[PDB]
DNA sequence: GCCGGTTAACCGGC
DNA sequence: GCCGGTTAACCGGC
């Protein structure tokens, strides 16, 4: 991680601020990591900058130059296609990343959330369980194991004082104890704060090992399915 | 439907939700009958102090399905002195009259917006109400109904839940199992009793049900398998 | 503690 | 046309 390195100096610095202290978070990084620090539309509007010469969305998604990148960052073809500098890209909230940090083309996807300490806890939508899904399916199919880390930042607050922060890493995590809510968009559920960090094996284990769990899960949810939306119903069906 | 014969009123000259102005409308019309949820338990119960436990504010619905679908839950009927207006309610405008209920939801439409059909109630909970109104026998305490507003006010539509044919209704089970569509392309011509549609919304969503257990392995599970 | 259903909308592939 | 996955969070039951 990038930012882990001065992690530490961003909980001091945001521990006091007076619901998106994400703008605060960005503006920090910008500020002492200037050269890495970029905004995902942001990024790819440079991208495009550098290489006028390069129109049309199948030669745009050239530019990426990797597969899973392309996946994770690309806009939809006609977005691509009907970009330019006068027509940009802006925020989108679609965008796998809230911030991005680049360096020696090796990514870290950060993302920030942000929780009100005084409701009751509720483990909110982290990521689509399919997107990482594929995500580590294309990961295998092209061996891009050394090239982005999904990152969370949480930043706790109360009535607004940001309170606390918790800094943790997707790729650093068990991924069998991932928590995938099928009926929430199948979106992994978890605190940063909670998030085990303990994984050993190497980037690709890990990638094959949450797809051993995807797949377990979406075969258990396929006949709970009919556990909790069928045999309840089956009553009045006559 | 209470706002059925005034639905041409609605509309007349004029000169982001415009949910405002459709709640004033009824408001003044129809006065006595229109109301939003959370101002019409704050009645039920200032209507009846000597009640205070939370098993007896419930009871007072006179009605299981009305409990199911108007409760506030425990702690928070527990608590009760003000009932803020919380978007997690059945509905946004209710109208009662003569033990009759019309659950009213406006929707509004960004026009211009590429049409997405958005979610309008949760399959899965409109399961348990037709089970509860079954189970009861109560096919005629009340009606869930819709009202759309388009924006760029362009036009409007009004459609009724339990006037369409069920096996249309599509069920996006990801976008937490929701039924989506635009009042507007609702279907209207369901022709059979109140019990007939519950039952016949039943086989739709076991059915349903099923069919998404099977997607899940082609689309989930089938592709990933490999690896 | 443990657990998972619900908001209001909103694209993009083919 | 036709189809369905994604946001950012949020809460009550036993």
């Amino acid at each position: 991680s990038f930012i882990k390195p001065i992690y530490q100096d961003i909980n001091s610095i945001l521990i006091g601020q007076k619901e998106p202290f994400e703008k605060l978070v960005y503006k920090f990084l910008k500020e002492n990591l200037s050269d890495l620090t970029f905004k995902q539309y942001e990024y790819l509007n440079d991208l495009f900058m550098k290489n006028p010469a390069i129109i049309g969305h199948e030669a745009r998604y050239k530019l990426f130059n990797s597969p899973t990148l392309l996946f994770l960052l690309s806009r939809g073809k006609a977005a691509t296609e009907n970009w330019s500098i006068e027509n940009l890209f802006e925020e989108k909230q679609n965008d796998t990343a809230d911030i991005l940090l680049v360096k020696d083309q090796f990514y870290e996807l950060l993302d920030v959330k942000t929780r009100n300490i005084s409701k009751s806890a509720f483990a909110p939508n982290i990521i689509s369980a399919y997107k990482l899904a594929q995500t580590c399916a294309k990961m295998i199919d092209n061996k891009e194991f050394d090239l982005f880390d999904i990152n969370y930042l949480e930043v706790d607050w109360e009535l607004l004082v940001c309170v606390s922060t918790s800094f943790a890493e997707l790729f650093k995590s068990e991924p069998s104890e991932l928590y995938i809510n099928w009926a929430a968009a199948m979106q992994i559920q978890f605190h940063v704060r909670d998030l085990d960090q303990g994984f050993n094996g190497t980037r690709e284990e890990w990638a094959k090992s949450y797809l051993k769990h995807f797949v377990t899960q979406a075969e258990q949810r396929a006949i709970s399915m009919i556990d909790k939306f069928v045999k309840p119903f089956k009553k009045y069906i006559l």
